């Protein structure tokens, strides 16, 4: 159920360089040059938890953050998240709404609230009127203001997987889940019909027929996570191939695709528990070589409105990566000069100043920069 | 060796550890779960949503495992260094005195990698007396037998704070907590004290047991997870030369291992989580793995807990019990036998194998 594409309301996009995306929190304000940073990303997702500790509240850290960023460059396009079922910590009037109304939490069918591995963070019982108008309420009222230009949906899956819910409230209760959801994602279709909605959903699952395409006609886009984490005894390649085709279906229909891409096994270097972390090398070879690998699958899926992250976590202040550009983001890399070629578990691609190369069987590529 | 406030031991079957916590209150089958076990060590963030906070539920529950087994012996969490949450007598302290906390010289609070999470400047003269007293106030009600001392590690290994504060006020930190650690090892003669100390690290030359006098045994943690460069076999040959002394020196020994892939599948993130079969083949082939590393140390008064976790509503391992956990196990007949990698030992009832370079072992029951 795909809208007819209109491009007023998308991000800057350039082919010029390594189209880049930014997901991020910090527990306190950014300093000066940290906004600096995120101005100079084209889209920005503002996670939960967002400067809490220096404005009281994530809605009050999101405004302070994405004015901040605005004044530098009013360009940048800056989404709030918003998780569609789980009660995160750090909303000031998520909090209010919960003690005031008790009864928005979902429970199980013997009447228990039901909870997130950690045991204590609860689910919106979304299937109740006044929790519907609640949260749609609050994603349209944050993007109303002037510096959000949209919102990231989150836990699209936890909704859509029908096992997520069903075992913890049984079948029936999980339809009704769905059925508020769909509801829900069709408000938000109209009432922001002239901003962004990016959602986490494009994703490899067995429940999945088209692994998360038949769901993008609420948004302009999806992010990817997971993206080779393998699972349902698929090997690693077997499944990056079937999320390679949905990824490039996806881009050359024009939707947004914000592909995130964990680098952080490659960097963990077995200290900083109960020692300091060490400085990790952001030059080392083989560092780079896991960026070329990780860059390579970007780029053989990569359309207009494609963009990558290749991240050390959302934290901020946790990250080998923040405030950091690898070369890679800096080379010339020109428009594409046909699709990926695809031959068995090898993909190459061309670009006007780059030719890409990737073996997903032995997790190796090779950027050949003109 | 004062032996008279340590737990019960029996070599009859495995001598078991645990080490936990919950969100809200134990029911009472778990009550009885946990009155089941010698030596208890009740974690921070303790039932603190049924009874408010870590401090009073540690005392409910305290009350009601020893109403059902007063033999059992509990130990309160306490974090040298750490400032985590639902403490709500901490958070009463910290709110009236902000200065409570470690700052480096831009007086900018520091934090652990969570960014949110600070320190206590134990430097400070009413900051170390306000923790010793919340630890000996505590180990001095009824219910509780002892304290569980966790992060000496991060004191003890200079760059965990010089990197956050510098290196003279790290100086500081570690000069403070060895007189914090003195005064508890007086105040607490009449009780247990367990610390986290036993670790292979290369600032210490004995691997933890240099600190060891402090306290009547420690916690291990971190035993099986190789760093510095060295191989995983020679890491544990180091952690279990260690294991060995204090145990045989009668020292208190309680060795936690995760039990790692074995109990993970690659669901319960966006799907249901899936049963690990509990008695499939290879868990039970790295069941028998792990408690062979802890036979190989063990002695009287050393327990050994294999974990999923310490939160018990998301570990796959609560309420279970092992089959070798049954089975007949018997006193040591001898020390455990090192020959290369692979180390023997036998029990009255068990005959013990271990090859660290393959990760596997024989249990060969009687
Ligand atoms: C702010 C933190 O929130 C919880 O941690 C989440 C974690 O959030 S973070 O902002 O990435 O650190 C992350 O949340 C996921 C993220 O939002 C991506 C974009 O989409 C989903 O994967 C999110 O997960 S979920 O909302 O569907 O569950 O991953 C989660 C699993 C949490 O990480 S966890 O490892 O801590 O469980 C808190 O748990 C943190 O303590 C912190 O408050
Ligand atoms: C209650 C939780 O506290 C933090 O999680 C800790 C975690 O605590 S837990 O009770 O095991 O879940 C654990 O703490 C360690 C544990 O106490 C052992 C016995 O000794 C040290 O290793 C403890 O770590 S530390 O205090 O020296 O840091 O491990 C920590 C690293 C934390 O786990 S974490 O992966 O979440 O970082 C909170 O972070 C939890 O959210 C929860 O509040």
């Amino acid at each position: 159920q795909n809208q007819e594409i209109d491009y007023s309301n998308y991000p800057e996009f350039s082919w010029d360089t390594m189209p880049l995306y930014m997901h991020v929190r910090k527990n306190t304000a950014y300093t000066d040059e940290e906004i600096n940073y995120l101005a100079s990303f084209p889209l920005i997702t503002l996670e939960k938890s967002q400067a809490q500790n220096t404005y009281g509240s994530t809605e009050e850290g999101t405004l302070a953050t994405a004015s901040a960023i605005k004044l530098k460059n009013n360009k940048a396009k800056v989404l709030y998240y918003r998780n569609v079922v789980i009660n995160w910590g750090n909303y000031k009037n998520d909090d209010e709404f919960i003690s005031k109304n008790p009864s928005a939490l979902l429970k199980n069918q013997n009447n228990e609230l039901v909870y997130m591995p950690n045991g204590s963070t609860p689910f919106f019982d979304i299937t109740k009127s006044f929790v519907q108008e609640y949260w749609l309420k609050s994603v349209e009222d944050m993007v109303a203001t002037p510096n959000i230009d949209g919102t990231f949906i989150d836990a699209n899956i936890k909704v859509l997987v029908p096992s997520f819910f069903s075992s913890k409230v049984g079948v029936n209760k999980q339809a009704e889940i769905e059925n508020s959801y769909f509801s829900m994602m069709s408000r938000l279709k109209e009432s922001l019909s002239n901003n962004l909605i990016l959602a986490n959903i494009i994703r490899v699952r067995p429940e999945f027929e088209e692994n998360g395409l038949e769901y993008l006609g609420y948004f302009n886009g999806s992010y990817l996570e997971g993206f080779d984490s393998e699972a349902f005894g698929m090997s690693n390649a077997e499944y990056l191939v079937e999320g390679i085709e949905a990824t490039q279906k996806a881009a050359q229909s024009g939707k947004i695709i914000t592909m995130t891409l964990g680098l952080g096994e490659a960097i963990d270097n077995n200290t900083g528990i109960d020692d300091q972390r060490e400085d990790v090398d952001l030059n080392d070879e083989e560092l780079n070589k896991r960026v070329d690998y990780l860059l390579a699958i970007f780029l053989i899926c990569a359309e207009k409105y494609s963009y990558v992250y290749l991240h050390d976590g959302y934290l901020a202040t946790n990250s080998a990566v923040w405030l950091h550009q690898f070369d890679q983001y800096k080379k010339a890399l020109g428009a594409p000069l046909g699709k990926a070629i695809k031959n068995g578990y090898i993909y190459t691609r061309k670009f006007e100043n780059l030719d890409v190369w990737l073996n997903l069987e032995t997790q190796t590529a090779t950027l050949t920069w003109k």
